[PDB]
């Protein structure tokens, strides 16, 4: 192998403007790292910087350099959607044609319907809320029917609560996995079916540890696939295992925050494996894009930029650091949901002794899982066209 450990970070969301078919999807002007650069009156990001983040781009407090650390260029979504298990299926090397929904004005009936006439449950609620917003509503009324309270966010998911003294959690498991078969539907395809139990008494009630997920597998058998079929280490952290639902994943780290990402990345520089360490940071997405927060946003973007140097630090020369984003979410935008944008590339390994070039832009996320495929000699897929030979 050229290199024997690849580290690919997603940075959550975080694009780099509006991309070639953004009207088609209302998203004309987006712009995630541009609009939050001139909110916080220049972006601190000089890792970035160094690594040719302003060459992809030049944006306020973000300029260009005359010998970036490593390679840089930007990647094109050619799947039709621009959500979260789209961008990382796509990254591994499928195509998907069948966008997940999300639902601001709440599902549509006929799901309802069908979720009632199978359950023999009512449903209530039916709006995007918090956990908190939407126990503190209907918790009482939850109690005293049994009837079911159905929720959802800014994202493509579909969340069940019920009292555990009310509802069972084996029949609310039962719920989920009706309602995630319906779901298996273009006209309401939802990328994660949540059982959120509760426990408490009204002005006093909490979600509980007994919370169950229902995801979709990838639409194929991903590079990840074919890395733990041929006895490679696919290491997955934070949200990343959840995303695959596990598919090609040899072990997984749970993470609490974009701090404890890194750290967790940290954690896999010292482990002597061979293969890919993969890494969602999810906050970027989760509590800044959605909520239309440039500040906290640009915040968090500072704080991961100063993380940087260790990894530099620690990376041989025979490791391979590649960073990206899985669509954008810019915070100045209309609405609540994601933006489709360029993701920025970046391709670093420190025996890269004369610094990096620019790259072709890639037409597809594929791209990383064909590299990530040529890397260690795994099967190629089906999409994508590798830069490995290029770096
Ligand atoms: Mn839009
Ligand atoms: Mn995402
Ligand atoms: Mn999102």
């Amino acid at each position: 192998n050229k290199y024997k450990r690849i580290f690919l970070v997603v940075m959550d969301s975080v694009g780099i403007g509006e991309a070639p078919d953004a009207e088609q999807f209302g998203d004309l002007g987006s712009d995630t790292i541009g609009h939050i650069a001139e909110h916080m009156n220049g972006l601190q990001m000089p890792n970035m910087v160094k690594l040719g983040l302003g060459n992809i781009r030049e944006m306020k407090g973000i300029s260009k350099v005359e010998k970036p650390l490593g390679y840089y260029t930007k990647m094109q979504e050619k799947s039709t959607g621009k959500d979260t298990m789209t961008g990382h299926w796509e990254i591994m090397g499928l195509y998907i044609d069948t966008p997940f929904q999300v639902f601001p004005e709440g599902f549509p009936k006929e799901l309802l319907d069908e979720l009632e006439e199978k359950t023999g449950r009512k449903i209530i609620g039916n709006k995007p809320a918090s956990g908190t917003e939407i126990l503190d509503e209907l918790g009482q009324e939850q109690m005293e029917t049994g009837s079911l309270i159905v929720y959802t966010s800014a994202d493509s998911l579909l969340q069940i609560a019920a009292h555990e003294e009310v509802v069972p959690l084996d029949e609310l498991y039962k719920i989920c996995k009706i309602a995630r078969e319906l779901t298996l539907d273009e006209k309401y395809m939802v990328g994660r079916v949540i059982a959120r139990p509760f426990v408490g008494e009204p002005g006093n009630f909490t979600r509980t540890p007994n919370r169950h997920d229902y995801a979709l597998k990838p639409f194929g058998r991903t590079v990840m696939n074919e890395l733990k079929d041929s006895d490679y280490d696919v290491i997955a952290i934070g949200k990343i295992s959840d995303i695959y639902d596990g598919e090609g994943v040899t072990e997984s780290l749970r993470t609490k925050s974009n701090m404890d990402g890194m750290d967790k990345l940290v954690d896999t520089l010292n482990m002597d494996f061979t293969g890919l360490s993969f890494l969602n940071l999810v906050d970027f997405d989760a509590l800044f894009g959605h909520r239309r927060d440039p500040q906290g946003y640009g915040e968090a973007l500072q704080e991961y930029d100063a993380r940087l140097p260790e990894v530099f630090a620690k990376l041989k020369e025979d490791d391979l650091l590649l960073i990206t984003a899985d669509h954008g979410n810019d915070p100045i935008h209309p609405g609540t949901d994601h933006t489709r944008e360029y993701v920025p590339l970046l391709a670093y390994s420190p025996s890269m002794k004369e610094g990096g070039q620019e790259l072709p832009l890639r037409q597809t996320f594929a791209d990383i899982g064909a590299t990530v495929a040529e890397n260690f000699g795994v099967k190629m897929p089906e999409y994508g066209t590798s830069f490995l030979n290029e770096l």
